[PDB]
């Protein structure tokens, strides 16, 4: 039966002393011909066993349905990826990785640009 389980068992949600936040990976601004491929490898410093990636553009939540379906956003166990596939100009834009946890929240963007390759 499809059952997510893991609990948020939360208790160092701002008294964390010590450990580090979830602080994410510079992304690199790629620019890059109409019906190329561009990767977004976005992680923390440190590995966690509680780190909810999100991908945004514009401030706007890429979620499956807002994610244009070039795209292919890939949730690894303790990172993220954001595969752009067939990238064209409809893709030129900032896009956000977001890290949520207990420890905290960070973002790194990623300034996408594509051009007609004439």
């Amino acid at each position: 039966m499809h059952h997510h389980h893991h609990h948020s068992s939360g208790r160092e949600n701002l008294y964390f002393q010590g450990a580090l936040p979830p602080r994410l990976k510079e992304m690199k601004s790629q620019e890059s011909a109409a019906g190329s491929k561009l990767v977004l490898r976005c992680e923390t410093s440190s590995e966690y066993s509680s780190l909810r990636f999100k991908w945004f553009k514009n401030g706007n939540e890429l979620n499956r349905k807002n994610k244009p379906q070039n795209i292919k956003i890939q949730k690894k166990p303790g990172k993220s990826e954001l595969r752009i596939n067939k990238a064209s100009l409809a893709d030129s834009g900032e896009y956000m990785c977001k890290v949520i946890s207990k420890l905290g929240n960070d973002s790194a963007s990623a300034n996408i640009t594509i051009v007609e390759s004439n």
